[PDB]
């Protein structure tokens, strides 16, 4: 039924054990939004403690960067209870999906959205599928994407490559996504650095 | 400057050798467009001698069923001598590109397209990508997409995502296809037929 297989507690990865990057772009805050990609309750349940404990601990820590540094925030977050037309082909690996009540839909508290975040609904694995953040991202003259969320090889990577394939300089941070797996998570950062985006660490963009 | 590497021989992927699939899908030809990705002169020069042959051998036995089918046949292929504009963040990771010339831009002689075949213009990984693919399959009420061409973990899987994306069933043919490696095949393998693919082998959709 969810297409999400048993989570094996693993590190996040550390600055020494991440892939050289082979772009060379420098976060700028004025040109940047946070994408929060599909940190709510049900995405994150399959995480072991630990792992859900670092990874939230992370992102929190990098939202409160991009506040105060006027990066603007978005956030993704699926519908829930999706209907079979709406759902289309994420059913046959995914199941019927979430329900819509705030026991799985929810952004997670340490993470609760603020009054001038945006807020995309999501459909599909990229963050820009159906949505208005391309639109949103020109209208604000904004052209990076910092990537945080779940999950890295999937969602979290193709909104990646859609973002870069728009010419936006995307910023994935390595320790502030989780995945199914560390091998998942690893072959995501291995792509990120050589195909669409520089791969840094929580600590490394907060300097 | 290209941003592709030396590529090693390696054997095309078997039937035995396939990840299984977790979808159901079932090709049928009446619904069907057979996407020839990429199958230019310039991507195929880096590939060596029999990797080449296996992947055009298989390319041209799938096109030459397509069209006693009735599948529609599709070309992606770049204009070359893209601009700095049009290159955009593709500068960054593959250098300027291909130049408009046939010894670049052509499709390569064994897969020649006919006149009634589509040509796109590709701009970005996706085939989908600013150009009228979608459009096209929606009018020609076309919902399956037989994907072959290179490189497999690159264009090919983010164009296979894209179509999945939009519900249209996406059939990855996984000895059609050629890559970097040997191991980037097959990650597009079992990234595809996990997420977004039915992965078959060009016999397999010969029947
Ligand atoms: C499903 C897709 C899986 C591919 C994961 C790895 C993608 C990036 O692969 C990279 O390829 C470069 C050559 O281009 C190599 O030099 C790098 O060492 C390798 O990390
Ligand atoms: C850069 C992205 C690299 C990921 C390559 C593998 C993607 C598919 O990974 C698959 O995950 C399934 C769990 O969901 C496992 O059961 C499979 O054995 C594995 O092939």
């Amino acid at each position: 039924m969810s297409g999400i297989p048993e989570i094996t507690a693993y590190p996040l990865p550390t600055a020494q054990q991440l892939p050289a990057n082979l772009a060379r772009w420098s976060l700028e805050p004025r040109r940047a939004v946070l994408l929060v990609h599909d940190m709510q309750r049900y995405f994150l349940r399959p995480l072991p403690e630990s792992l859900r404990a670092g990874l939230v601990a992370n992102a929190a820590r990098l939202r409160r960067w991009c506040v105060e540094q006027g990066v603007q925030i978005a956030y993704t977050a699926q519908p829930g209870s999706m209907t079979e037309e709406q759902r289309g082909l994420l059913k046959d690996f995914w199941g019927p999906g979430m329900r819509a009540s705030p026991a799985d839909r929810e952004v997670v508290e340490e993470l609760a959205p603020g009054p001038d975040d945006w807020l995309l609904t999501k459909w599909r694995y990229s963050a820009f599928f159906h949505s208005d953040l391309l639109q949103r991202m020109r209208a604000a003259g904004r052209d990076q994407l910092v990537l945080c969320g779940v999950y890295a090889h999937v969602g979290v990577l193709i909104s990646t490559v859609d973002a870069y394939s728009n010419d936006i300089q995307p910023f994935l941070v390595a320790d502030a996504i989780a995945d199914f797996s560390e091998a998942h998570h690893r072959m995501a950062l291995e792509y990120a650095a050589s195909r669409c985006a520089m791969v840094v660490t929580t600590d490394e963009v907060l300097e």
